[PDB]
């Protein structure tokens, strides 16, 4: 079987690629080990930034994210029985974001892509990468039970954490950059109404909570939780307990509790891998980095690494300028480590860390105090949460 | 032996405290365990902020410093090749920060005091602090070999980390916040030409360095170095060699080097204690709270405390409304916790950390290429260096 690039994996990032490529009159294969329930199960993402909100439009798959997505213009950090606001539009000169839920941008993607009858083969069963440093590269795979070869003459690896791509990159030819975290988020989706308008994020001596929303009748919360744990032991009682114990009282006292829709722990990580290509192969979204959720940074980067492969292969074919490919990564991890900067202090000012002296905790409350009650240090925040601009490719 | 206040030491603290109160009618004793010549050996600062100018001002000793001092509008980061300049005029709206060395603002005070016949004991040797929750404290200590009761109304400790009168209150009464870096400084004085009209702050491989200066022919110049060296294996050739080594080499090969006049390792450290007072005693400055130098803060606190310090007693002299004392420290510790923030941020970007791993050292980098490119960002390193407003205290 023949195609001109082979996208392995169908979550946000091999569907956008995916759809982006078709509409410019390049031909795709997306690649699924999963099928289209199991894909659409996942939670994950409430809020989007502007670049994310742009590519939607530009592969024209916005319209329900149009009337449905919500435009948020502040957000709201608890800390110490303070509650401050950070007006994100006018600390960071009009730009808002957008909460519309993964489940949905998923939804709009797989609908859009099915219409105009682009490839796309779901359980697709140990796919392999072979010739990656040939001028033929080819994806083996399995559908079912029969061995199939898709030749093309890109391939980007879409696949997430444990994808096979990047595990199909020489081990020497990369740097590992990794922290892990001890605590995880503890989630939980409810059909109510969100406890406020705007998302609360929450520094509490017992550990961090989070108020956020996918839409006005329903919530999504999280709460930090210890590495050993393991959801059965949190029963949906268990958890709106522990997160009213989290919040400032005249919030809590307003919250609407309900039965779980969905209910599970993410562990925390900060991953970086560089370079993020090798030969025809290039990896784009969560196969090339992980950024721990605080700061909302996933969608971003996966984005502006999707639209830098989309810019950077139309100038390939359309053009025939195929030299600029090999500036990939120097554009991609310009735009990474900064958002996994935001993503780390973020993270380490809001969560509760073991076996922290003294000092540390002043420290990490005085940063809070500082970057709230400051002009310039809100400002530090909100461009950052917002999205810092994208980069010059030529 | 009788006076109204009795200050413990004859430092910056010490003497600025002293001169402020002889001014306006209420008598002060001052004790000091060393000489005026061995407590003016000790070279220490260089930069001094708008607080700490205009306080010497209103003691009446700012001549020699409006004469010789230097006004400087920007200082520069080095990192990576790269070479920043923050400039301090624009980004805080119209500050500055004066290149004036310590041994010479104590020599002003020291000649002040000295002129006004307001009493000084130099080589007061053991000195104790008694009956401090009484309403009549006193200071006992021995003159050559006589021991020797004064009595006040209020005590000033004004004594330094190593002074006696934090160790003067019950440990129970105290909290202490620390935080002790696996580094010192390094410092060479020399009676040469500066490398730059401006001060160089240097992240380089080796460990941090710092260019300084004390007025157009005299020069400071530091290197980070490990907890384990000592003065005697540092030859002045052995510095000038590291020094250069750690600098952007156009600023290397305008090096004028020469015999240091000055030798020695100063060890990094962040401390605080709360509360600032015992009763009657009132800590100021050093003895009260430690910062590592990197931030150039030590003496911004310590002019803040004194005025703070100084405004109250008048209060309590002139007015009569004497409960305000107790309003002390809670007013100081927002101040010293925002510098202590200040000066622990900057001293983990700038030095090289023992048994660093990958990810950190590229965060690290990345947060120095975010706060120095970002206007918002750089904002937050000006302000922050060139103090933060006063506080209200009425
Ligand atoms: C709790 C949580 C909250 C988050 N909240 C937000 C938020 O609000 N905002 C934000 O910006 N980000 C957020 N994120 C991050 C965001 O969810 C991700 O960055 C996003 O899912 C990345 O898209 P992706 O397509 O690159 O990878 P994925 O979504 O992981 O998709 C990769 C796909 O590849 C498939 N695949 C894997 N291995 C193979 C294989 N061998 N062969 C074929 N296919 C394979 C997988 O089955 C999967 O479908 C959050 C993440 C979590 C975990
Ligand atoms: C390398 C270095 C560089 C620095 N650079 C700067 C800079 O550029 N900018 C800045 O803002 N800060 C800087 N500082 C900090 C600044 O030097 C100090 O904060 C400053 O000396 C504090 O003044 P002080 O009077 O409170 O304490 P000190 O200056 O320490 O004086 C206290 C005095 O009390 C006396 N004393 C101690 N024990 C007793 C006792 N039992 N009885 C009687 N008297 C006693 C001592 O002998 C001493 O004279 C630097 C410090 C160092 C170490």
């Amino acid at each position: 079987m023949k195609t001109q690039v082979a996208i392995i994996g169908a979550g946000p990032s091999g569907l956008l690629l995916g759809q982006l490529l078709h509409k410019a009159g390049i031909d795709n294969v997306i690649l699924e080990r999963q099928t289209p329930d199991y894909v659409l199960g996942r939670i994950r993402a409430g809020v989007l930034e502007q670049g994310m909100v742009d590519l939607l439009r530009e592969a024209g798959v916005d319209r329900r994210m149009a009337r449905d997505g919500l435009v948020h213009e502040g957000v709201e950090i608890a800390f110490a029985g303070q509650r401050r606001r950070i007006d994100l539009k006018r600390l960071s000169g009009g730009k808002t974001v957008t909460v519309y839920g993964q489940t949905e941008v998923t939804r709009d993607l797989m609908e859009a892509r099915e219409a105009c009858g682009a490839t796309t083969v779901y359980q697709a069963a140990e796919v392999r990468l072979h010739d990656l440093q040939g001028e033929r590269p080819y994806v083996t795979f399995e559908r079912d039970g029969e061995r199939l070869r898709l030749d093309c003459d890109y391939i980007a690896g879409c696949d997430g954490f444990h994808g096979i791509s990047r595990q199909s990159i020489p081990a020497e030819r990369l740097k590992v950059f990794e922290r892990v975290y001890p605590f995880g988020w503890l989630g939980l989706l409810a059909d109510t109404p969100p406890v406020s308008h705007e998302l609360i994020y929450a520094n509490h001596p017992r550990g961090f909570a989070l108020c956020s929303q996918r839409s006005a009748t329903r919530s999504r919360y999280y709460v930090q939780v210890p590495l050993s744990e393991k959801v059965e032991d949190w029963s949906d009682e268990r958890f709106w307990t522990e997160l009213k114990a989290r919040l400032p009282s005249e919030v809590a006292e307003k919250l609407v509790t309900g039965p779980s829709l969905e209910k599970s722990i993410a562990p925390l990580r900060s991953f970086v891998v560089e370079p993020m290509q090798h030969g025809r192969l290039f990896l784009a979204g969560d196969a090339a980095h992980i950024v721990p959720p605080t700061g909302a940074k996933g969608l971003d980067l996966a984005a502006s690494d999707v639209s830098t492969l989309y810019r950077l292969l139309l100038k390939a074919y359309r053009e025939g300028r195929g030299e600029l490919l090999e500036r990939y990564s120097a554009i991609c991890l310009r735009r990474i480590w900064k958002a996994e900067r935001f993503s780390w202090w973020m993270t380490s000012v809001l969560h509760r860390f073991p076996d922290t002296d003294a000092f540390s905790q002043r420290i990490q409350q005085t940063e809070l105090e500082y970057y709230l009650g400051s002009e310039a240090g809100l400002a530090t925040i909100a461009e950052n949460y917002v999205g810092l601009p994208y980069e010059e490719i030529e």
